[PDB]
């Protein structure tokens, strides 16, 4: 499909493909990590983990592995028929144990789903955004130097969410947040 | 104060500054074309004007006198509290005199404003847009080699529309259209 390629094309020419693991130091005591790192799910409560300083206490957040404090970077994200999720950035400075709303002004640059069909950018107050074809697969694009975050339709190359450009402060994670407990997981696509 | 400073730092990090004036030998007849070639408006009814091969005689569209066949560019048009106006590019090849839609796949990228609240962009179908502040002025962004057209609220840097990556055709022009008499005119910001 000529959408699909010019897509596929316009990654390679300005994006560095980012292989995402997720790191299990990090994920709120809720969520279970795969042991291939690359999958998410969600535990009927809380599992016995040690509560080390990284770990998300009160947001069932996860990050990545590794960080960008530069340069432009994506990873696409198997979000399949889930019913909720969010999926974005967050600095290396966030709450991690008190909480705090999950917003740019606190350090999350986060958009997703809620109740299957109500699609929103994590902004204060939140965007309401309106998606033609729900998205199975969804691209995140990073570019540090001019603050930008967006969210594509991987399969279709449909645009869903730009944030206002901002200024970062210190290094950014991939983030990943799940609430439910539902039969289908979030899985990163490698790179 | 940020979200437009970080708007100013993107679009001056990344995007050639485009100076556009109207051609008025491109215009609808029905149109007027301010003598500085900033600003549009429509007449009660059509002009006699000579229907040259460059004049649009059946959309209500009139060209910048520029073209652009590389690089990414950018241009902010002053559309105020102007009830109707649609803005973007087409290719130089676009039908001119008959009846076509104004679509990407037609050569037309464009995005604007009916009766007051009905935000669009033309693709086909049309994509239903939430605006939670209506623009006062819009930015208009153009990577010529990604095959990216994207729209911002120049005044708070809140992201608009970006169309998915295409392929591009030859050289584009900044095109704009108004359907409706209306007392604000459109006016180009200059470079």
């Amino acid at each position: 499909g000529e959408k699909s390629q010019a897509y596929a094309e316009w990654k390679k020419a300005l994006f560095q493909p980012a292989d995402v693991i997720l790191d299990p130091n990090t994920a709120n005591p809720i969520l279970l990590v795969s042991d291939d790192q690359r999958s998410l799910q969600r535990a009927d409560e809380r599992q016995n983990l040690p509560d080390n300083p990284e770990r998300f206490d009160w947001h069932y957040c996860v990050l990545g592995c590794k960080s960008f404090t530069s340069g432009r970077h994506y990873w696409e994200v198997e979000v399949g028929d889930r019913k909720e999720w969010h999926i974005g950035v967050c600095q290396e400075n966030v709450e991690r144990k008190c909480w705090v709303k999950m917003t740019p002004e606190n350090g999350f640059w986060t958009v997703g789903l809620t109740d299957g069909s109500k699609y929103r950018a994590l902004s204060d107050p939140r965007t309401k955004l309106t998606v033609a074809n729900p998205p199975q697969r969804v691209g995140v694009f990073l570019d540090y130097e001019t603050g930008e975050v967006s969210f594509y339709n991987a399969m279709d190359g449909s645009h869903i969410y730009t944030f206002p450009h901002t200024f970062f402060s210190g290094p950014l994670w991939p983030v990943f947040r799940i609430l439910t407990l539902e039969p289908t997981a979030l899985t990163i696509c490698p790179a």
